[PDB]
C-alpha cells in the first residue's frame, strides 16, 4: 500500500550545524541575516522586522536577530532564551539536501537551561563558535578555567571518542567591523584559539578552521572600507564552507531502515476538554528509525511508571520560524525530521480523576504489543566516562548534574568501579555509578547500537567535570 523504501530514496540528507557562544556574541544576529542571504526572508517581511526593532531597545535590537528572537518575552529582554531549530531548503544549497541551523542562549542562566542539552539532543555534524572580537570583550570573555567559552569546548571536544566521525568546528571571529579589521587583532584571536583548541581540548587542523565575519553588516557570510572584506583576508566565506559541509555529508551511509524507531518529545499538549478518549499533540525529534500515521506507539514518561499506548492519528510539519505549511500531513517521518504528532489515547481509569502527565524529554517508540527493543528505567546509573583538566577532584557522595538528551537531573556520586579511590581525577577514564536525587524520577535509557546515550556531567554550579556515555552492560 506505502512505499517506506522509497518515501527513504527521496528523502533529503540533513546537516545540522548548532551555533554557541557567551551573551553579545552575534549569534542570533549573524544567524537572522544568513537566512535573509539565503532569501529565506521577504523584502516585506523584512520591512516589518525593522518597525519592531524600533520599537525594542536600540541598544540591544537590530531586524536581523529579531527574526530569531521572534518570543515577546524575548524582545522585550532584549537577548536569547529559547533553541531555535530552522530547517532550510532551496536551490542555494546542494540537490537532496537540507540544512538545519540551531540558534542557542549564551546568557548564562538560560544557557544552562538549553544548550548543553540542545548539544546532547540534536547531535549536530558541526559546531559554530560565535565570537566577540571587539576591543575589551575578548579580554573579558576569558576569565580563567572555566570561562563559558572553555566550558562548550569542555563538552564538544570530546564528545564521541573513538571517532567512527570527525569533529567539524567553525570558528566564527565575528564583529570585524567593530575593528576595522584589525590584521593584528584578529591574528592574535585566531592564535590564542588555535593553541588552546589543539594543546588543552586536542583538535587536529582538519576539525577546524577559522572564518572573520560580521554578523551584521554580512560581511563574509556569503559570495570607502565597510561592509568590505580587506585585501590581505584570501580564507573563504562562512556559506560556502556550510556547503561544502553539507556536500561531504551526502556521501553517509544511510541505515534508516534498520534503524529502531526512536523519538524525543520536545513539547507537549492536551487537546481541551479532557475525555474518555484524549488526543495529546507532541512536538517529536526523531532520533532513529521511522514512524507512519496509524502505527501504534509508546509513550514513556520521566514519572518512573508511566506509559502509555496509543496510536498516530495523523502528522504535520513542525511550525518553523521560516513560512513553511502546516495544513498537510505527513505519511512518514524520518531522522531527524522534527513534528507535530497527534497521538490518540484511550483512558483505561476514569478520565478526570488521573490525568497523564507528558513532558520534555520523554521519549517515544514503537508498540511493544502483545528484536524487541530494549528500554531501561534506570535511578542508579553506570557511567563510562572521561575526565581530563580538573580544577579540584570530585569526592565521593558529591551532587552533580547528569545531562542526557534534554533532560538534566541532580544525581549523587555514589561509586568508583574498578579501584578503592575516594575521588574522581584530572585526565581519567572511569567506570562510575551515579543515583538519581529526586523521588519518583527515573532516566529513560534506550540500549542499541542505533544511539547514543552521550552524557555530560558537570557540577551544581555547572562546571563542566566529565563527558562519557550510559553503560547498558
Ligand atoms: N557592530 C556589530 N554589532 C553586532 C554584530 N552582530 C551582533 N551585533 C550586536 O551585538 C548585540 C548582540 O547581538 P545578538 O544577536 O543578540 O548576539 P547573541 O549571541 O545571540 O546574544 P545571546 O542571544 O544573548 O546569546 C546586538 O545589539 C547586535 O546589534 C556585528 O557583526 N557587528
Ligand atoms: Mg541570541
Ligand atoms: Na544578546
Amino acid at each position: 500500500s506505502i512505499d517506506i523504501h522509497s518515501f527513504i530514496a527521496t528523502h533529503p540528507l540533513n546537516l545540522t550545524c548548532l551555533f554557541l557562544g557567551d551573551t553579545n556574541a552575534g549569534k542570533s544576529t549573524l544567524l537572522g541575516h544568513l537566512l535573509y542571504d539565503l532569501n529565506e526572508i521577504s523584502m516585506s517581511s523584512m520591512r516589518e522586522l525593522q518597525k519592531k526593532s524600533s520599537n525594542l531597545d536600540p541598544s540591544s535590537s537590530n531586524s536581523f536577530k529579531v527574526i530569531l528572537d521572534n518570543t515577546k518575552t524575548e524582545r522585550e529582554n532584549g537577548f536569547s532564551m529559547f533553541k531555535k531549530v530552522i530547517q532550510v531548503e532551496n536551490d542555494l544549497l546542494p540537490p537532496s539536501s537540507t540544512l538545519t541551523l540551531i540558534d542557542t542562549p549564551g546568557s548564562i542562566k538560560y544557557f544552562n537551561k538549553e544548550t548543553l542539552n540542545s548539544i546532547l539532543t540534536f547531535d549536530p555534524e558541526v559546531y559554530v563558535l560565535v565570537i566577540d572580537c571587539n576591543y575589551d570583550s575578548w579580554e573579558k570573555s576569558l576569565d580563567g578555567p572555566n570561562n563559558q567559552i572553555y566550558e562548550i569546548l569542555k563538552v564538544i571536544s570530546y564528545l564521541n571518542k573513538n571517532s567512527a566521525c570527525k569533529k567539524h568546528l567553525i570558528i566564527l571571529l565575528n564583529k570585524a567591523d567593530l575593528i576595522s579589521w584589525d590584521k593584528h587583532r584578529l591574528e592574535m584571536i585566531q592564535s590564542e584559539l588555535n593553541y588552546v583548541l589543539k594543546e588543552n581540548f586536542q583538535w587536529t587542523d582538519a576539525e577546524f578552521q577559522f572564518i572573520p565575519c560580521s554578523g551584521l553588516l554580512g560581511s563574509n557570510l556569503n559570495k570607502d572600507s565597510i561592509n568590505y572584506v580587506p585585501e590581505w583576508y584570501e580564507g573563504p566565506t562562512f556559506f560556502s564552507q556550510l556547503y561544502l559541509l553539507v556536500e561531504h555529508n551526502m556521501n553517509k551511509i544511510e541505515t534508516t531502515l534498520e534503524e529502531p524507531f526512536v523519538g524525543t518529545i520536545l513539547q507537549s499538549s492536551v487537546l481541551q476538554p479532557i475525555a474518555e478518549i484524549n488526543y495529546v499533540s507532541l512536538k517529536v525529534l526523531i532520533n532513529s528509525g521511522y514512524i507512519q500515521s496509524g502505527q501504534t506507539i509508546e509513550i514513556h514518561t520521566q514519572y518512573e511508571d508511566f506509559h502509555y499506548y496509543g496510536i498516530v492519528s495523523r502528522m504535520k510539519n513542525s511550525k518553523q520560524i521560516l513560512e513553511t505549511n502546516t495544513k498537510n500531513n505527513i505519511s512518514v517521518g524520518l531522522n531527524p525530521d522534527i513534528l507535530e504528532v497527534l497521538v490518540k489515547i484511550h483512558n483505561t481509569e476514569d478520565f478526570t480523576k488521573k490525568q497523564f502527565h507528558i513532558r520534555k524529554g520523554d521519549i517515544i517508540i514503537h508498540s511493544r504489543k502483545t528484536n524487541t527493543l530494549k528500554l531501561l528505567a534506570l535511578r542508579l546509573i553506570k557511567l563510562s566516562i572521561q575526565t581530563h583538566a580538573l580544577s579540584d577532584p570530585v569526592d565521593l557522595g558529591s551532587e552533580l548534574l547528569l545531562y542526557h538528551n534534554l533532560t538534566h537531573n541532580a544525581v549523587k556520586l555514589v561509586k568508583i568501579l574498578g579501584t578503592n579511590d575516594i575521588s574522581i581525577n584530572p585526565n581519567q577514564s572511569l567506570i562510575v555509578e551515579v543515583e538519581i536525587i529526586e523521588p519518583d524520577f527515573a532516566l529513560n535509557v534506550i540500549d542499541s547500537k542505533y544511539i547514543t546515550n552521550n552524557i555530560v556531567l558537570t557540577s551544581i554550579d555547572h562546571k563542566v567535570i566529565a563527558v562519557g556515555r550510559i553503560a547498558c552492560q
